[PDB]
Order: C-alpha cells, then structure tokens, then sequence
C-alpha cells in the first residue's frame, strides 16, 4: 500500500510511481 498521494494523470499502471494504480477517472490513486 506504498503510495504517497500525489494528483496527477494517468494513462496506465505504469505510469504512475510506487504500488499506485491508475482508476478510470484517469488519475493515479
């Protein structure tokens, strides 16, 4: 559950740093 949070946009898992996920409204969370 490492995952600070931070708004930004994301296209895929990838994208974002940490564990974070990417959700369908398109931001990392």
């Amino acid at each position: 559950r490492v995952c600070p949070r931070i708004l930004m946009e994301c296209k895929k898992d990838s994208d974002c740093l940490a564990e974070c996920v990417c959700l369908e409204h398109g931001y990392c969370g």
